[PDB]
Formats: C-alpha cells, structure tokens, sequence
C-alpha cells in the first residue's frame, strides 16, 4: 500500500509541479494550490481535468469545489476507482 501511496502522490505531485512552475519539493500533501502554489481558479479547473483524464476518473463537481490543499485532490483520486 504505502510503497503505491507514494507512487500515487508523486504522481500528481508531478503533474502539479509542471503545471504550476512550481519545484517538487513545494508540492507537499498539505500545501494549498491557491495560498502557497500562486495557483488561481482556472489554474486549478486545467488541473482537475488533466488528471481527471489521465486516471480515466469524473470528480464530481460537489467534491472538485472542495479541493484547497493537493493532499485533497490524492483522496478524491482514490475515491473514484
């Protein structure tokens, strides 16, 4: 499990640290797209739909509006397949 957590987590935290310009090292599990990652509104919908793509998931809306820290979007992931 752990051994795939971390696979998982590195994962998007991959696609985060592209996305943003941001370095890895800022992509922990409990900084925030917006507060700590100069992420904005839209910069965060062009996220949601990369990895909803990627992963082949639908994160429904009432979850996606909830998603403030990229700790958030590692357990929406898992709560869709």
């Amino acid at each position: 499990a752990m051994g795939y957590l971390m696979a998982l987590f590195e994962d998007i935290q991959a696609v985060i640290a592209e996305q943003l310009n941001v370095d890895a090292a800022q992509v922990t599990p409990e900084a925030e797209f917006v507060k700590d990652l100069g992420a904005d509104s839209l910069d965060v919908v062009e996220l949601i739909m990369a990895l909803e793509e990627k992963f082949g998931i639908e994160i429904p809306d009432e979850q996606a509006e909830k998603i403030v820290n990229v700790g958030d979007v590692v357990k929406y992931i898992e709560d869709n397949k």
